[PDB]
């Protein structure tokens, strides 16, 4: 309960209101909706390490208070209150037998998702590759003007937050 450590199934169908609130194009919202990932969560002290298995891709992230978040700011993380926040977005989580339950809050957004424990079915690697490439285009085209979204940032319990660099 107090330790959320485990393996969870995170399907894109469970986060569609969040993707819409991120001002993502219809193609990205729909592509993420067809994808599903396994996220292995390890909570140590005031840190959360995440390994996301998505098609033929592995992504690793670590959630710590003050972690830099790429844009085009910093992550606020309080493990004692099970809260994460950055920019307009905030989230709260709790683990149970039904899995990892997360509430995502922002102006115009109040969405809850529950991610069941276990291992996810494997999304097709062609769909994952097309999704990652389309997210990359959106990020670059949106510089000619939000977070720099990572694929594991959208297909994850703590979306839209993805610390770390664009590389592993
Ligand atoms: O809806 N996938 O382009
Ligand atoms: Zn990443």
């Amino acid at each position: 309960i107090s330790d959320i450590s485990g393996s969870y199934v995170v399907p894109g169908t469970a986060l569609q209101p969040l993707y819409q609130a991120l001002d993502l194009p219809a193609e990205i919202v729909a592509r993420a909706g067809r994808l599903t990932a396994t996220v292995k969560v390890s909570q140590v002290d005031g840190r959360i390490d995440c390994e996301t298995l998505l098609g033929n891709k592995t992504f690793r992230t670590s959630f710590v208070d003050g972690a830099v978040l790429e844009t085009n700011h910093n992550l606020s993380f309080d493990a004692s209150q099970s809260t994460m926040a950055a920019g307009p977005f905030s989230l709260t989580y709790a683990a149970s037998a039904a899995g990892l339950e997360v509430r995502y809050v922002a102006a115009g957004l109040d969405h809850r998702a529950v991610f069941a424990p276990g291992v996810s079915p494997r999304s097709a690697p062609g769909e994952v590759t097309a999704f990652c490439s389309a997210l990359y285009r959106f990020n670059r085209e949106a510089q000619r003007l939000n977070f720099w979204f990572h694929p594991e940032g959208l297909l994850g319990p703590f979306a839209p937050f993805s610390p770390g660099h664009v590389w592993e």
